[PDB]
């Protein structure tokens, strides 16, 4: 199971650790990946987790594209964890850079409640532009299962503890 966390809440826990390499040992049932609308996995977590699949998760998601559309930011759909986890769970936060509304955070952290147990990153953080201690607060408040977050940046994971 999950190790070397440290314990924010009853049920959020965070570690300075890389998604994939977490995701490859653990094999957890969900891995979250931080999506954008059109699941074009390019970079940040996205694009590291898909290279991680050997572009599996790319091709599975266009043909999900290709039938049912983009996602809505906010929202989320369940796909195949390939080699990382049993399932993906592709979360749309909002992308600052993009104009996006950051009111949106919440309904994004909402879709974890739909999962007991999760492996994730923060959303919005990194390229897409949130403050990631604005986005851990909004986790901690909004998400009542279990989660387990991986924070690449150990300079950012120690300021991430340290103002919680
Ligand atoms: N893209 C990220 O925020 C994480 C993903 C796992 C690997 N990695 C390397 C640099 N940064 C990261």
């Amino acid at each position: 199971s999950f190790s070397g966390y440290l314990k924010l809440t009853d049920n959020v826990y965070i570690k300075n650790a890389d998604i994939v390499e977490e995701a490859k040992k653990v094999k957890p049932t969900v891995v979250v990946n931080a999506a954008n609308v059109y699941l074009k996995h390019g970079g940040g977590v996205a694009g590291a987790l898909n290279k991680a699949t050997n572009n599996a998760m790319q091709v599975e998601s266009d043909d999900y594209i290709a039938t049912n559309g983009p996602l809505k930011v906010g929202g989320s759909c369940v796909l195949s964890g390939h080699n990382l986890a049993k399932h993906c769970l592709h979360v749309v936060g909002p992308n600052v850079n993009k104009g996006e509304d950051i009111q949106l955070l919440k309904s994004a952290y909402e879709n974890f409640n739909q999962h007991e147990v999760l492996l994730a990153p923060l959303l919005s953080a990194g390229i897409f532009g949130a403050d990631p201690i604005h986005s851990l607060r909004v986790c901690v408040d909004t998400v009542r299962t279990n989660v387990y977050l991986a924070v690449f940046d150990k300079n950012l994971y120690d300021k991430l503890v340290s103002s919680f």
